[PDB]
Formats: structure tokens, sequence, C-alpha cells
């Protein structure tokens, strides 16, 4: 037997329990440059989001992989008290390191901006191996949780990969060769997906454990198909129920359009929620009707078996390739030595060595 496992907050499991997977979801987001954006990013509430993770598993679903990078909403004990509640009834949460696009760092001051990236790995896999800040990497003072995490993320801003990008990028795959853990990578409006995949996998990561979320903000099923055929990683969609990005209906076509290419295997999906009124019972707590993540099995699968995607194509979209891509690899050293040319050179032109 295989005997893999992927790294949950309450303690490493078999990949074989990950069972129906949310690859890219939010309960908690307290506080942090998004919310500057708009209040809807504001989620406080550990009472709505449990009944929602239970409407989840009462649809079948077992795991949802939060994707908050520690200094941009993350909250540590309070998705504790969720995973908590729900680990009984076969719930499981993954949390996530790392960073997300440059826009939420400060360039000139930010730790991301300013300390080695030496040391910011080790934090990093300190918090994949030793336990996660309960103060989330906010400042001076560390308190780690018994929990850890389970992947990284890293992201990239509209047509362009800024140099802190790749410099969270690198941080990524190194952090990922050093504990085998998978990565996330945030693409802003599904640009440049090409590009991080190339890189991550220039710097060694391996394009199993590599996840690239937002590909269905570019609905363009010929890019789709070219990111998965000439880099071998995964694209994580989201975008059911996004109406003022794209319909519901896009993204089944598309979706629809790589499984008929034989790509089924390059495929996960999640609702990234990551606004108060994109869940059911956060709604509810602002008076108002609105869908989460029951729709995913209530609509939005339903549709993607009218446009003719089979069931086994959608057990490999929701079971078999998160096992596949949440999987630890065997740790491995990093060696500068073997970084691509092609990113050598970028770093150089970008000031970053």
């Amino acid at each position: 037997l295989e005997n893999k496992f992927a790294r949950t907050v309450l303690g490493d499991i078999p990949v074989e329990k990950l069972g129906i997977t949310d690859c890219h979801d939010h309960f908690i987001k307290n506080g942090g440059p998004e919310v500057e954006e708009h209040i809807d990013f504001l989620m406080l509430n550990v009472d709505a989001s449990i009944k929602e993770f239970k409407e989840f598993i009462d649809r079948g679903g077992s795991t949802i992989v939060t994707m908050d990078p520690p200094n941009v909403g993350r909250d540590v004990l309070k998705t504790l008290e969720i995973a908590n509640a729900v680990k009984n009834l076969g719930g499981n949460v993954i949390m996530s390191t790392g960073f997300h696009k440059a826009k939420f760092y400060d360039k000139y001051s930010s730790w991301l901006a300013v300390v080695p990236t030496e040391e910011i790995v080790k934090m990093c896999v300190a918090e994949i191996e030793e336990g996660m800040d309960e103060y989330n990497y906010n400042g001076p003072v560390v308190k780690r949780s018994k929990a850890k995490a389970g992947i990284i993320k890293a992201g990239t801003g509209y047509g362009a990969i800024d140099r802190l990008e790749l410099k969270a990028l690198e941080v990524a795959a190194r952090t990922s060769i050093l504990t085998g853990c998978p990565i996330l990578v945030h693409t802003q409006l599904g640009t440049m997906a090409l590009e991080v995949a190339k890189h991550l996998i220039g710097f060694g990561a391996n394009p199993d454990k590599i996840q690239i979320s937002h590909l269905n903000k570019n609905p363009d099923k010929y890019y789709y198909e070219k990111v998965i055929k000439e880099t071998g990683v995964t694209l994580c969609f989201d975008g059911p129920d996004r109406v003022k990005y794209y319909p519901d209906s896009l993204l089944a076509e598309n979706i629809k359009y790589l499984v008929d290419k034989g790509l089924q295997k390059h495929i996960t999906l999640s609702l990234d929620a990551g606004r108060i009124l994109y869940q059911r019972n956060y709604g509810l707590t602002k008076g108002k009707q609105t869908f989460g993540l029951a729709y995913l099995f209530d609509r939005f699968l339903p549709l993607l078996k009218q446009v003719g995607v089979s069931k086994e194509a959608i057990f490999d979209i929701l079971v078999n390739n998160p096992k596949r891509v949440l999987a630890f690899d065997e740790k491995r050293n990093f060696d500068p030595l073997k970084v691509s040319k092609e990113v050598l050179e970028l770093k150089k032109e970008l000031n970053l060595n």
C-alpha cells in the first residue's frame, strides 16, 4: 500500500481519509489587508462556519482546505474550534502557511520585502513541521499552536509576476522541497498561470504537488489545456455562483472540454467563499438568503453532469485528484545550484539576487 499522508490541523491522516475535498475555501478571515478593500471580507463567526461545514458534510463532503496565509486573514484558534466541532463527523481541515500576492504586503517594509529568503523559508517550514503561530506571524512575538499547516500558499497579481511574488514562489518551492508539503498558488484573474507553474518547477518543486487556483476568471479552455499539458500541474477552479465574473455554464463547459481532452486528473474544485455573503449561514447573519457550500452539490455538480461530465470524472475531480495533490512527498534537500537557468535569469532581471 502507498501509505501517503496529508497534514490536517488535527494531525496527519492517510490521504484516503480526505474524501470529497473543497481545495480552496474560507471560514474565518480575521482582519488583514483584504478587509481594507471591503468590509465583506471580514468573517468572524465560528457558529455560522460550523453550521456551513455541517451542510457540506451532510451533502457528502469531508475535507476543506482553508487557504489563508498567516498575514492575510488567518485565525488558527477559531479555525481549530471549527475543526474540532466536525472531526467526529469525518470533517477535516487543512490550513496554509506562506503568502498572498504582493499587493497585500508593504513593498518597502514588510517581512516579505526585507527578510532574507532563507530566514522566511525557515519560518514557513516551522509552521509545517512545528506548529502554526497563533499570532500569525504578525509581529516579533511567536506562540506556536500544536496544529501544523499542511500546504503553502503563494499569489501573483494581474498580468504580471512581481519581484516579491517571485520571491514568495521561491519560498513556496523551497518549503515544499524541504517538508514534502503541497503548494497552491492564487493567480489574479487567472493570469500568469503557465509561468507560475514553470518557475515553481524551475526551482525544483514537484508538479504533482502544485495547484494553481482562479483560472476560472480567465475562461480560456485552450490555455487551461496548455497549462496542464506543458507542466503537469493541477488547476483548482472556483467560480460557481460568481455571476459578476462569469456564469456557471461557462466553467462547466470549459471543464467538459478538458475532460474530453483526457485531463480530468488535473482538475480540482472549490467554492472560495471568502466574502460574508458567499456562505448560506453567514448570509443569514446579515439578514439575507444566499448560497454557500451546499450549492456545489445541489446546483453545480448537477450542471456538470448536464453538460456531459461523467460521474467517474467527477469522482476524480472531488476525490482522487485531491488525494494526489495534497499528499506529502518525501523530504528532499534544496540545492540552489539546480534552479533552472530561466529562473536564475529572471531573478537577476528582477534584482532578486
